[PDB]
């Protein structure tokens, strides 16, 4: 058969071959028609029927087969599609329409917003017979005005220049280079250089795309999907002025405040991939005593039977039918990979170490998959509780990574709890501390089905705010602190947990680049943030990139190294101290891990004083200059140095082969962290940088 489908996959950053590009048609322009066969075909053609014209298209194979037509008429129209398959049938498709959509300056809807930097008679609307698809507006911006947010951002601080779009994806590596977030916001800070500041929020869980001044040098366009029911369109934009900080709050006061968290969270945490026994567990956690250098959390990855993410590996059990367990249902082999996870819990937790377990909001349906896994699968689409496509049945992932998998609707409380009650007795019985909510970014199509009444042009985006939310609520039924750690996120995650900045390579342009998503990320309200200190993925790092790193990440409000699963193969690929001082021949790397957890860990006092004056100000804790040096030119030019709440000035060496390190202080005097030499702010300052040092400042109060 022939299939074709408008919008496609609907990847957000990409194109499928049976699609119309542009997926909603624009009269003038050229549009992209194409369609597969299920079978092998000779030819294929495109018939369109216009009133009084028809028009029979050629189409060319690139099973894919094309045709564009390169002015397209402003007339709705139909068109079907015709195939010759190889051994002579002649297959014909449904019936589609075109409904050629054109921009207009008439009032199609109306624009509510505020303050005088909204362009009265900007708003252009994308309307056809269908209705209206999208909005175009502006917003003027200063000639000495800075833009930062729009989330966690990966390539630079500043995002005027830039064109950018927010919507949820999984960039795996290189976030920087393809300019993508797992964790975008439509909402931006607009800071001058008088210390003044404005900002917006685009009230919406659609896509939205920003022109921050690259097209026209004193605009940012603003273009909003206004989404597949396409109803009179009202798009409302929220606004605040005054000091940084009031800006900032004011999108809170909106979006979502950051949670108290327990003192522990402060702590290095250390993760593994292939850490996938309780043997391979506890040996780390040994060397971590014996080499003095202590670890507050261990995250297990590979914990479970990579099925249904839900039991321990070679547990055994009696069969449900896929309702939960409970911790007495189990019975561990000695000889099997977690002999007593509970033991384990228990002996962490008397030495001062809290657990966390991966998890994924994906239901696995392979072939391959046992009795208890298919159940689980089987009672999950029974319940309801799964996002749909518009005809009903379940929504099957469209990635590769977990191909075909159902997606839990998580846009209820009954289905948070639904399938969070799968995972209770973890929490309950067994005494995890939280959660590695990981993923989220799966949902694709505009016309998805969620139980709160959203399609998945709105709903897809919200998905992982819905996600965290559902692991923090089960968290706090059990009496214990909401902590989720999370990659992926949308305007709400502010409240839901803690934050890490996902997948990256073990270079410098990486570390650059996780410097700049912990302060963007900061800048729009998520807190709890951190990073796979000098990279999770490939070879260990050189050792000089992980001393850097280490440092830094010892100065920043998560601290924790992870490596990639890697088959089990060899070399080890753990970013532990000593794993990347064996691969390296730099055995001076464990002392450099000691000095620097010592240093973490008379730094907690202040992290955690901090944090708290952090939920009361609204101010970010690992925080860009403006917050508190808006007026003060030369902050710009010093992008990747940051506050470490009000007192620590930091700045990370990101270059190999440095011996110096030059900094800028804003005004004040300032004391250096390591040997107290006093210098003046307001000027540039230049120190020695040995491994054991990373460039800090604190502020000199008074005597
Ligand atoms: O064993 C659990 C799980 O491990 C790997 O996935 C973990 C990986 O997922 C995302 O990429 C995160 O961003 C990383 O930090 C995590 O390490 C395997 O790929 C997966 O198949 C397996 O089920
Ligand atoms: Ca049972
Ligand atoms: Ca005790
Ligand atoms: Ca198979």
């Amino acid at each position: 058969m022939i299939t074709h489908r408008p919008r496609g996959i609907e990847h957000p950053y990409a194109r499928s071959l049976d699609q119309l590009y542009p997926a909603i048609p624009i009269a003038g322009q050229s549009l992209t028609i194409g369609a597969t066969t299920s079978g092998p075909c000779s030819r294929m053609r495109c018939f369109v029927l216009w009133p009084e014209h028809e028009q029979v298209f050629d189409m060319s194979p690139v099973n894919g087969w094309q045709t564009s037509i390169p002015h397209l008429p402003d007339q709705d129209a139909t068109y079907y599609f015709e195939a010759l398959t190889l051994d002579g049938r002649t297959e014909t498709s449904e019936s589609f329409p075109l409904t050629p959509s054109h921009w207009s300056a008439e009032p199609v809807g109306h624009i509510d917003i505020d303050g005088d930097r909204f362009i009265p008679d900007s708003p252009l609307w994308l309307v056809s017979s269908a209705g209206t698809h999208r909005v175009k507006f502006a917003l003027r911006i200063e000639g000495d005005e800075h833009v930062v947010g729009f989330g966690e951002r990966y390539d630079q601080l500043d995002q005027r220049g830039l064109r950018l779009d927010s919507v949820v994806f999984e960039q795996y590596k290189a976030q920087g280079k393809h300019h993508r977030t797992y964790l975008p916001m439509p909402f931006a800070q607009v800071v001058n250089e008088a210390g003044r500041a404005w900002g917006f929020h685009v009230e919406t869980t659609r896509r939205t795309w920003y022109d921050v001044a690259a097209t026209v040098s004193d605009r940012i366009l603003i273009e909003v999907d206004l989404g597949f029911e396409a109803k009179t369109p009202v798009v409302r934009v929220n606004t605040w002025s005054g000091s940084p900080t009031d800006v900032l709050n004011g999108f809170l006061d909106v979006a979502g405040r950051p949670a108290e968290m327990p003192e522990w969270i402060f702590g290095l945490w250390a993760s593994g991939n292939e850490w996938n026994t309780q043997s391979l567990v506890m040996e780390q956690m040994d060397r971590h005593r014996n080499e003095g250098i202590p670890v507050s959390v261990v995250v297990i990855e590979a914990w479970s039977d990579e099925e249904g993410f839900t039991i321990f590996r070679d547990a055994r059990y009696v069969p449900n039918q896929g309702q939960p367990h409970r911790g007495p249902d189990f019975t561990y082999p000695s000889d099997g990979a977690w002999p007593d996870p509970a033991g384990m819990i228990r002996e962490l937790h008397e030495r001062g170490i809290r657990v966390i377990l991966w998890q994924i909001p994906l239901q696995k349906t392979d072939d391959d998959l046992g009795p208890e896994a298919l159940a689980q699968g089987n009672a999950l689409i029974a319940s309801g509780h799964v996002v749909k496509e518009p005809d009903g049945t379940p929504y099957k992932n469209r990635g590769w990574w977990f191909p075909n998998a159902l997606m839990p609707d998580l846009s209820t409380e009954a289905g948070r709890q639904w399938w969070t009650e799968q995972r209770r007795y973890l929490v309950e019985d067994l005494d995890i501390d939280g959660f590695k909510t990981d993923g989220g970014e799966h949902a694709w199509g505009s016309d998805l089905r969620y139980e709160d009444g959203r399609r998945g042009d709105e709903g897809n985006n919200l998905y992982p705010v819905n996600y965290a939310r559902a692991y923090g609520d089960l968290l706090r039924s059990a009496g214990k602190y909401p902590v989720t750690f999370s990659r992926s996120g949308f305007t709400g995650s502010q409240a839901h947990g803690l934050y890490w900045a996902g997948d990256e390579d073990s270079t410098w342009e990486a570390f650059r680049s996780s410097i700049t998503a912990g302060i963007t990320a900061g800048a729009c309200g998520i807190l709890y943030w951190g990073w796979d200190l000098a990279g999770f993925s490939g070879p260990v790092p050189e050792a000089e990139l992980y001393a850097r790193a280490f440092a830094a990440a010892t100065f920043m409000p998560i601290m924790q190294y992870h490596s990639e699963f890697h088959h089990h193969e060899l070399p080890l690929r753990d970013r532990t101290p000593w794993n990347v001082a064996e691969q390296t021949g730099c055995g001076e790397l464990i002392d450099l891990a000691r000095h620097y957890t010592r240093v973490r860990e008379a730094l907690r006092p202040y992290l955690v004083a901090q944090t708290r004056q952090c939920l009361q100000t609204g101010k970010p804790l690992m925080r860009a200059m403006f917050y508190d040096h808006a007026d003060d030119p030369e902050i710009w030019a010093h992008p990747r140095q940051y506050m470490l709440g009000d007192e620590l000035l930091i700045n990370p060496v990101t270059a190999p082969g440095a011996t110096t390190w030059t900094t800028y202080l804003p005004e004040g005097q300032w004391e250096d962290y390591w040997s107290g030499e006093v210098s003046e702010g307001g000027h540039l300052v230049t120190r020695a940088v040995g491994w054991d040092i990373i460039p800090v400042y604190r502020r000199v109060g008074a005597a």
